[PDB]
Protein backbone atom coordinates (compact mmCIF):
# COMPACT_ATOMS: atom_id res chain seq x y z
CA UNK A 1 0.00 0.00 0.00
CA UNK A 2 0.83 3.76 0.24
CA UNK A 3 2.75 4.46 4.05
CA UNK A 4 0.13 6.32 6.02
CA UNK A 5 2.21 9.79 5.46
CA UNK A 6 0.47 9.76 1.76
CA UNK A 7 -2.65 7.47 2.42
CA UNK A 8 -5.54 9.35 1.44
CA UNK A 9 -7.29 7.58 4.25
CA UNK A 10 -5.53 8.32 6.94
CA UNK A 11 -6.71 11.15 9.25
CA UNK A 12 -5.44 12.53 12.72
CA UNK A 13 -6.98 10.67 15.93
CA UNK A 14 -7.79 14.27 16.60
CA UNK A 15 -10.38 15.03 14.04
CA UNK A 16 -13.10 12.18 15.32
CA UNK A 17 -14.57 12.28 18.65
CA UNK A 18 -16.42 9.07 20.60
CA UNK A 19 -19.33 10.26 21.55
CA UNK A 20 -21.93 6.49 22.06
CA UNK A 21 -20.43 2.96 22.77
CA UNK A 22 -22.79 0.72 20.32
CA UNK A 23 -20.68 -2.11 21.20
CA UNK A 24 -17.43 -3.60 22.56
CA UNK A 25 -16.56 -7.16 22.36
CA UNK A 26 -13.09 -9.66 22.38
CA UNK A 27 -11.46 -7.22 19.91
CA UNK A 28 -12.47 -4.16 20.86
CA UNK A 29 -15.40 -1.63 20.40
CA UNK A 30 -17.87 0.45 17.93
CA UNK A 31 -18.77 3.83 18.90
CA UNK A 32 -20.71 6.47 17.13
CA UNK A 33 -18.89 9.76 16.53
CA UNK A 34 -18.02 12.85 14.68
CA UNK A 35 -15.61 13.56 12.04
CA UNK A 36 -14.61 17.29 12.29
CA UNK A 37 -17.12 18.33 14.52
CA UNK A 38 -20.65 17.99 12.31
CA UNK A 39 -19.74 14.38 10.23
CA UNK A 40 -21.86 11.11 11.47
CA UNK A 41 -19.49 8.65 11.43
CA UNK A 42 -19.00 4.85 13.18
CA UNK A 43 -15.51 3.88 14.51
CA UNK A 44 -14.70 0.79 15.22
CA UNK A 45 -11.20 0.41 17.71
CA UNK A 46 -8.70 -2.40 17.83
CA UNK A 47 -8.14 -3.83 21.21
CA UNK A 48 -4.54 -4.03 22.07
CA UNK A 49 -3.28 -7.87 21.86
CA UNK A 50 -6.36 -8.69 21.50
CA UNK A 51 -5.53 -9.67 17.49
CA UNK A 52 -2.91 -8.84 14.51
CA UNK A 53 -2.74 -5.72 13.46
CA UNK A 54 -2.56 -6.33 10.38
CA UNK A 55 -5.18 -8.73 10.42
CA UNK A 56 -7.39 -5.77 11.98
CA UNK A 57 -6.00 -3.48 9.10
CA UNK A 58 -6.63 -5.93 5.95
CA UNK A 59 -10.64 -5.31 6.69
CA UNK A 60 -10.20 -1.74 5.17
CA UNK A 61 -7.85 -2.57 2.72
CA UNK A 62 -9.80 -4.27 1.07
CA UNK A 63 -12.44 -1.79 1.42
CA UNK A 64 -10.77 0.80 -0.63
CA UNK A 65 -11.28 -1.98 -3.38
CA UNK A 66 -15.11 -2.34 -2.91
CA UNK A 67 -16.71 0.97 -3.41
CA UNK A 68 -20.32 1.53 -4.22
CA UNK A 69 -23.66 3.15 -3.50
CA UNK A 70 -24.92 -0.45 -1.84
CA UNK A 71 -21.25 -1.01 0.11
CA UNK A 72 -20.65 0.37 3.74
CA UNK A 73 -17.98 2.81 2.58
CA UNK A 74 -14.39 2.64 4.59
CA UNK A 75 -14.26 6.87 5.64
CA UNK A 76 -10.75 6.98 7.41
CA UNK A 77 -8.29 4.77 8.99
CA UNK A 78 -6.29 5.88 12.20
CA UNK A 79 -3.21 3.48 11.73
CA UNK A 80 -1.17 3.79 15.37
CA UNK A 81 -2.18 2.30 18.34
CA UNK A 82 -5.08 1.73 19.01
CA UNK A 83 -6.16 1.33 15.74
CA UNK A 84 -9.43 2.72 14.51
CA UNK A 85 -11.44 2.01 11.05
CA UNK A 86 -14.09 4.58 10.76
CA UNK A 87 -16.72 3.75 8.33
CA UNK A 88 -20.34 5.52 6.99
CA UNK A 89 -22.73 5.45 9.44
CA UNK A 90 -26.10 3.44 9.76
CA UNK A 91 -28.38 5.18 11.60
CA UNK A 92 -30.97 2.41 11.28
CA UNK A 93 -27.83 -0.40 12.75
CA UNK A 94 -28.23 -4.07 11.54
CA UNK A 95 -31.26 -5.07 9.62
CA UNK A 96 -31.58 -8.40 11.91
CA UNK A 97 -32.38 -5.49 14.97
CA UNK A 98 -34.19 -3.12 12.75
CA UNK A 99 -36.60 -5.74 11.45
CA UNK A 100 -37.87 -6.31 15.27
CA UNK A 101 -38.45 -2.68 16.37
CA UNK A 102 -41.77 -1.18 16.38
CA UNK A 103 -40.78 0.53 12.62
CA UNK A 104 -39.33 -2.76 11.22
CA UNK A 105 -42.60 -4.83 12.51
CA UNK A 106 -45.02 -2.89 9.97
CA UNK A 107 -43.06 -2.80 6.66
CA UNK A 108 -45.08 -4.36 4.15
CA UNK A 109 -43.95 -7.16 1.95
CA UNK A 110 -43.38 -4.85 -0.62
CA UNK A 111 -40.99 -2.64 1.60
CA UNK A 112 -39.20 -6.22 2.22
CA UNK A 113 -38.88 -7.19 -1.08
CA UNK A 114 -37.62 -3.59 -2.34
CA UNK A 115 -34.68 -4.31 0.47
CA UNK A 116 -34.23 -7.69 -0.58
CA UNK A 117 -33.28 -6.35 -4.03
CA UNK A 118 -31.07 -3.55 -2.79
CA UNK A 119 -28.49 -6.18 -1.21
CA UNK A 120 -28.81 -8.41 -3.81
CA UNK A 121 -27.52 -5.30 -6.24
CA UNK A 122 -24.48 -4.72 -3.55
CA UNK A 123 -23.74 -8.41 -4.10
CA UNK A 124 -24.12 -8.02 -7.70
CA UNK A 125 -21.64 -5.52 -7.64
CA UNK A 126 -19.16 -7.67 -5.60
CA UNK A 127 -19.55 -10.63 -7.45
CA UNK A 128 -18.76 -8.31 -10.73
CA UNK A 129 -15.31 -7.36 -9.42
CA UNK A 130 -14.28 -11.05 -8.62
CA UNK A 131 -14.91 -10.83 -4.80
CA UNK A 132 -16.73 -13.11 -2.36
CA UNK A 133 -18.08 -12.01 1.44
CA UNK A 134 -18.51 -15.06 3.00
CA UNK A 135 -20.21 -13.51 6.41
CA UNK A 136 -23.45 -12.79 4.22
CA UNK A 137 -26.24 -12.71 6.64
CA UNK A 138 -29.01 -10.05 8.14
CA UNK A 139 -27.14 -9.70 10.66
CA UNK A 140 -23.89 -8.20 8.17
CA UNK A 141 -26.51 -5.78 6.19
CA UNK A 142 -26.88 -2.22 7.93
CA UNK A 143 -30.15 0.36 7.42
CA UNK A 144 -29.94 3.76 6.58
CA UNK A 145 -32.38 6.87 7.83
CA UNK A 146 -34.04 6.53 4.44
CA UNK A 147 -34.32 2.66 5.02
CA UNK A 148 -31.90 1.73 2.33
CA UNK A 149 -29.62 -1.13 2.92
CA UNK A 150 -25.77 -1.66 2.89
CA UNK A 151 -23.73 -4.75 2.53
CA UNK A 152 -21.34 -4.86 5.10
CA UNK A 153 -18.45 -6.66 7.72
CA UNK A 154 -15.81 -7.23 4.98
CA UNK A 155 -13.83 -9.00 7.85
CA UNK A 156 -14.19 -12.48 5.71
CA UNK A 157 -14.35 -10.62 1.85
CA UNK A 158 -11.85 -12.13 -0.34
CA UNK A 159 -10.32 -11.62 -3.81
CA UNK A 160 -10.68 -14.41 -5.79
CA UNK A 161 -7.82 -15.37 -8.40
CA UNK A 162 -9.29 -18.66 -9.48
CA UNK A 163 -13.28 -18.41 -9.43
CA UNK A 164 -12.16 -20.38 -5.56
CA UNK A 165 -10.99 -19.65 -1.96
CA UNK A 166 -9.96 -22.18 0.11
CA UNK A 167 -10.37 -21.72 3.57
CA UNK A 168 -7.68 -23.97 6.50
CA UNK A 169 -9.19 -26.77 7.90
CA UNK A 170 -9.41 -25.70 10.96
CA UNK A 171 -11.70 -22.76 10.17
CA UNK A 172 -15.65 -23.27 11.44
CA UNK A 173 -18.32 -20.72 10.03
CA UNK A 174 -22.19 -20.71 10.98
CA UNK A 175 -23.94 -24.17 9.89
CA UNK A 176 -27.46 -22.59 9.10
CA UNK A 177 -26.01 -19.50 6.77
CA UNK A 178 -23.23 -21.28 4.47
CA UNK A 179 -23.25 -23.35 1.75
CA UNK A 180 -22.12 -27.30 2.13
CA UNK A 181 -19.54 -26.74 -0.13
CA UNK A 182 -18.14 -24.17 2.07
CA UNK A 183 -18.48 -26.65 5.36
CA UNK A 184 -17.21 -29.62 4.07
CA UNK A 185 -14.12 -28.82 1.90
CA UNK A 186 -13.55 -25.46 3.47
CA UNK A 187 -14.43 -24.29 -0.21
CA UNK A 188 -16.23 -20.73 -1.12
CA UNK A 189 -17.40 -18.68 -4.37
CA UNK A 190 -19.94 -16.47 -5.10
CA UNK A 191 -22.38 -19.45 -5.06
CA UNK A 192 -21.04 -19.59 -1.51
CA UNK A 193 -22.02 -16.37 -1.11
CA UNK A 194 -25.73 -17.33 -3.55
CA UNK A 195 -26.89 -19.93 -1.15
CA UNK A 196 -25.94 -17.41 2.16
CA UNK A 197 -28.59 -14.99 -0.12
CA UNK A 198 -31.46 -17.46 0.14
CA UNK A 199 -30.90 -17.99 4.41
CA UNK A 200 -30.77 -14.26 4.55
CA UNK A 201 -33.93 -13.77 2.60
CA UNK A 202 -35.76 -16.19 5.33
CA UNK A 203 -34.52 -13.43 8.15
CA UNK A 204 -36.47 -10.98 5.90
CA UNK A 205 -39.89 -12.33 5.65
CA UNK A 206 -39.65 -13.38 9.46
CA UNK A 207 -38.48 -10.53 10.74
CA UNK A 208 -34.96 -11.70 11.79
CA UNK A 209 -35.97 -14.93 13.09
CA UNK A 210 -33.04 -17.92 13.08
CA UNK A 211 -33.29 -20.35 10.57
CA UNK A 212 -34.67 -23.72 10.09
CA UNK A 213 -36.60 -23.20 13.56
CA UNK A 214 -36.35 -25.70 16.09
CA UNK A 215 -33.49 -27.66 14.38
CA UNK A 216 -29.76 -28.01 15.79
CA UNK A 217 -26.71 -27.76 13.30
CA UNK A 218 -26.55 -31.64 13.23
CA UNK A 219 -30.36 -31.80 12.20
CA UNK A 220 -30.00 -29.41 9.47
CA UNK A 221 -26.86 -31.52 8.07
CA UNK A 222 -28.59 -34.49 7.70
CA UNK A 223 -32.11 -32.39 6.59
CA UNK A 224 -29.58 -30.65 3.78
CA UNK A 225 -27.93 -34.03 2.82
CA UNK A 226 -31.84 -35.75 2.42
CA UNK A 227 -32.61 -33.03 0.04
CA UNK A 228 -34.74 -31.61 1.92
CA UNK A 229 -33.99 -27.17 2.63
CA UNK A 230 -36.00 -24.78 5.18
CA UNK A 231 -39.24 -25.18 5.58
CA UNK A 232 -41.65 -22.78 4.44
CA UNK A 233 -41.45 -19.78 6.58
CA UNK A 234 -44.43 -18.64 8.16
CA UNK A 235 -45.68 -15.59 5.99
CA UNK A 236 -43.78 -16.10 2.81
CA UNK A 237 -44.95 -15.50 -0.69
CA UNK A 238 -44.69 -18.65 -2.77
CA UNK A 239 -42.81 -16.71 -5.73
CA UNK A 240 -39.96 -15.73 -2.74
CA UNK A 241 -39.80 -19.05 -1.47
CA UNK A 242 -38.72 -20.62 -4.91
CA UNK A 243 -36.59 -18.07 -5.30
CA UNK A 244 -34.97 -19.37 -2.15
CA UNK A 245 -34.90 -22.55 -3.14
CA UNK A 246 -32.40 -22.09 -6.41
CA UNK A 247 -30.27 -20.12 -3.85
CA UNK A 248 -30.32 -23.38 -2.54
CA UNK A 249 -29.58 -25.80 -5.14
CA UNK A 250 -27.02 -28.74 -4.74
CA UNK A 251 -24.72 -27.82 -7.25
CA UNK A 252 -22.90 -24.37 -6.86
CA UNK A 253 -22.77 -23.25 -10.35
CA UNK A 254 -26.96 -23.94 -11.07
CA UNK A 255 -27.42 -21.68 -8.54
CA UNK A 256 -28.49 -18.33 -9.91
CA UNK A 257 -26.13 -14.98 -10.32
CA UNK A 258 -26.92 -11.69 -7.65
CA UNK A 259 -27.69 -9.93 -10.76
CA UNK A 260 -30.31 -12.36 -11.71
CA UNK A 261 -31.48 -12.60 -8.52
CA UNK A 262 -31.77 -8.07 -8.41
CA UNK A 263 -33.60 -8.45 -11.40
CA UNK A 264 -36.05 -11.20 -10.09
CA UNK A 265 -36.53 -9.24 -6.83
CA UNK A 266 -36.94 -5.68 -8.68
CA UNK A 267 -40.13 -7.56 -10.23
CA UNK A 268 -41.47 -9.02 -7.51
CA UNK A 269 -41.43 -5.79 -6.09
CA UNK A 270 -43.02 -3.66 -8.67
CA UNK A 271 -45.92 -6.03 -8.74
CA UNK A 272 -46.49 -5.94 -5.08
CA UNK A 273 -47.97 -2.24 -5.12
C1 LIG B 1 -29.26 0.13 19.33
O1 LIG B 1 -27.84 0.22 19.17
C2 LIG B 1 -27.29 0.34 17.92
C3 LIG B 1 -26.51 -0.70 17.40
C4 LIG B 1 -25.95 -0.57 16.13
C5 LIG B 1 -26.15 0.59 15.37
N1 LIG B 1 -25.61 0.72 14.13
C6 LIG B 1 -24.42 0.14 13.85
N2 LIG B 1 -23.98 -1.01 14.41
N3 LIG B 1 -22.70 -1.19 13.83
C7 LIG B 1 -21.91 -2.23 14.10
N4 LIG B 1 -22.31 -3.19 14.97
C8 LIG B 1 -22.39 -4.59 14.59
C9 LIG B 1 -23.52 -4.83 13.60
C10 LIG B 1 -23.64 -6.33 13.30
C11 LIG B 1 -22.94 -5.40 12.31
C12 LIG B 1 -20.66 -2.30 13.48
C13 LIG B 1 -20.27 -1.30 12.58
C14 LIG B 1 -18.92 -1.39 11.93
N5 LIG B 1 -21.10 -0.25 12.32
C15 LIG B 1 -22.29 -0.25 12.96
C16 LIG B 1 -23.41 0.71 12.94
C17 LIG B 1 -23.44 1.94 12.11
N6 LIG B 1 -22.71 1.99 11.00
O2 LIG B 1 -24.16 2.86 12.45
C18 LIG B 1 -26.93 1.63 15.90
C19 LIG B 1 -27.49 1.50 17.17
Amino acid sequence: QKPWWEDEWEVPRETLKLVERLGAGQFGEVWMGYYNGHTKVAVKSLKQGSMSPDAFLAEANLMKQLQHQRLVRLYAVVTQEPIYIITEYMENGSLVDFLKTPSGIKLTINKLLDMAAQIAEGMAFIEERNYIHRDLRAANILVSDTLSCKIADFGLARLIEDNEYTAREGAKFPIKWTAPEAINYGTFTIKSDVWSFGILLTEIVTHGRIPYPGMTNPEVIQNLERGYRMVRPDNCPEELYQLMRLCWKERPEDRPTFDYLRSVLEDFFTATE
